[PDB]
């Protein structure tokens, strides 16, 4: 084990890791290394299993969890990309369901009215082949009776005067046709514009947080004003003491929602949300500061926004007062957005919000004074 | 026949059209009925025999007119109803085949962004997976061979360690993709309303309708400004003398049109479109009556639409003066609509009319003075 001294190796050296002879351990590589008797050497380095044995656990543990949680991480973003997809394959197909059942809708329909105007068209036809039939045999016992007897003559000349007349008094008249046009295009782009819009979120009045002013019937979801006194309120701060509102009985923190009001004949009205966590009696302002959105019309042509600052905004309204006002709130974005919605079919935005949101809303509405008589127009919530 | 004078009928009775005897009409039912002998008037009333035989070919030929009429509106009305059912279906089914188009570019980023994670983490799961197979070996070698002979124990113990420390360099470093939104659905629908304009109709300019002031080349696909001397025009009626101004080589009278035109850096100009039916030559301005449409822009950013006023309506202008600028025009609505291109995947309305359909249209594009000397910016044409 040696090839030099003609002799093997039997005496190990650790702080040198190299394995030496007697002859090699006198002179040169080693004479008093870490050389072992084998006795202290394994004692020493045996006394120190327990500490190189637990530094081995920590890191197979360590890395067992480690394995773990990048298989954990690879198993959530399978989830994410397959939510993904499902969700997109949902939020397409409902256009594309749409636009599917409208258009079989539409073709169904058309060949009703074909088979409805076939009909009607053939009933046209045998009335005119029955006319034309009749005015061939009156025609033909015309020419055949003309040059009959005297008596026969005398006899038949006033029975076929008669005829005449009176078969001379069948006969329909004939633009009733059916409709297409060609703005489909801006038609089909803004009903389904409309028809995008999540599911109309049922929302119901909430009396607990409101001013005695207005009254609320119709399962809650009408709400109109009287002429008569209320009884003076309390000491409590969810109680609407300054403020004419009410706010609806749903809460909502995560999601998608869209809601149609209608105002209908009332001249003077708001709407917009209010964080639960802020202040219900006391002097309150249109300051967001205080929790509170708002938007709101009156005299059917003065439009005003309350954003964050000591003056309101304004905006054009047409000459024709709309009636019906859509909003859409998203919690993900925090952005609620208003659309008109007195055209069933179409929508044109007014305002909208971009905000971080503290969590939850609820649906605030306002109503202005009741005018002593006139204002008893309803506010309906679908 | 009579049974009260015993004598037959030979009186023909005109107030009653019947045959009667002499008795009856001196004493009774036709006391004063201006009866008539039978064989004079007989004839003399039976002369109208090719008037009754004319008025029934009257009939039987306005009847077949009728005839004609409702198989013509049966025919007509079910070629419109079978028209407007494939055009409709087939246009509707062309947003159905970009929906789906878009949906699947966008399953195949999704399934790119997985693969690049998966494949990122796939190789960090077998370098790992290697990690946990030598751990395993080492901890097994060690807790089997840990009571071999002293001799090997003690020759093995340090290998062991140093091999240890070895594979102790190995440091662990412990994907992004975007989720759903609730915008989704309007991003999508701002890209359909974007391609979903009909095609690009690839025209090219007519330079014998060109004032020689401005440059003109490219095969007619290009035309700039410069700051020079304009030579005198000649004679041409669709060519702008007057006027540095130029159209199009096609005439188009039917159907739906649309182009973005890039202005870049020019500060004022103005484009639109004349009727062909209209005056063509001199100074001419935004009035149907000449069947004209213009919209220019000054000072870079001041946007002005020229509706039929004596003024040019002053729109309102956005913050960043947008410098492409998409004309959709549709002879059947009569629409000439602008459009936000800019963005070169979605575009945002501007404005729009319904006016007159003179038909046909020239399409007429009008650049300001050349200042002499600053006005050296560039036109573009996409
Ligand atoms: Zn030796
Ligand atoms: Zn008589």
């Amino acid at each position: 084990h040696c090839e030099e001294h003609l002799d093997p190796l039997s005496i190990y050296c650790e702080q040198d890791r190299t394995l030496v002879c007697g002859v090699c351990a006198s002179l040169g590589s080693h004479r008093g290394h870490r050389l072992l008797p084998a006795a202290e050497a394994q004692a020493r380095l045996k006394t120190q299993l327990p500490q190189q044995k637990m530094q081995l656990q920590e890191a197979s543990m360590r890395k067992e969890k480690t394995v773990a949680v990048l298989e954990h991480q690879l198993v959530e973003v399978e989830e994410t990309v397959r939510q993904f997809r499902g969700a997109v394959g949902e939020q397409l197909g409902k256009m594309r369901m749409f636009l599917a059942a409208l258009e079989s809708s539409l073709d169904r329909e058309a060949e009703r009215v074909r088979g409805d105007a076939g009909v009607a068209l053939r009933r046209e036809l045998s009335s005119l082949n029955s006319y034309l039939e009749q005015l061939r045999q009156m025609e033909k016992v015309l020419e055949e009776v003309a040059d009959k007897p005297q008596t026969e003559f005398l006899m038949k000349f006033c029975l076929v005067t008669s005829r005449l007349q009176k078969i001379l008094s069948e006969s329909p008249p004939p633009i009733q046709l059916p409709v297409i046009s060609d703005d489909f295009k801006f038609q089909v782009w803004k009903h389904m514009f409309r028809h995008l819009m999540p599911a109309l979120e049922e929302l119901t009045f909430d009396p607990s947080s409101a001013h005695p002013s207005l009254v609320v019937s119709s399962s809650g979801r009408r709400v109109e004003c009287s002429d008569q006194k209320a009884p003076p309120a309390g000491e409590d701060t969810r109680q609407f003491d300054k403020a004419v509102a009410v706010v609806a009985q749903q809460l909502l923190s995560q999601g998608e929602h869209y809601w149609e009001v209608e105002v209908g004949d009332k001249p003077r009205w708001a709407l917009g949300v209010m964080a639960a966590d802020a202040s219900r009696r006391g002097r309150l302002h249109a300051v967001p500061s205080q929790g509170l959105w708002l938007l709101g019309l009156r005299d059917g042509k003065i439009l005003e926004a309350h954003v964050e600052a000591k003056e309101p905004r304004a905006l054009r309204t047409p000459e024709r007062p709309p009636a019906r006002i859509g909003l859409y709130l998203s919690f993900a974005d925090g952005v609620l957005a208003f659309y008109d919605a007195s055209n069933p079919d179409v929508l044109t935005p007014i305002f909208s919000f971009h905000e971080r949101l503290p969590g939850p809303v609820y649906p605030i509405f306002d109503v202005c004074w009741h005018d002593k008589g006139k204002n008893a127009q309803p506010l309906l919530l679908v």
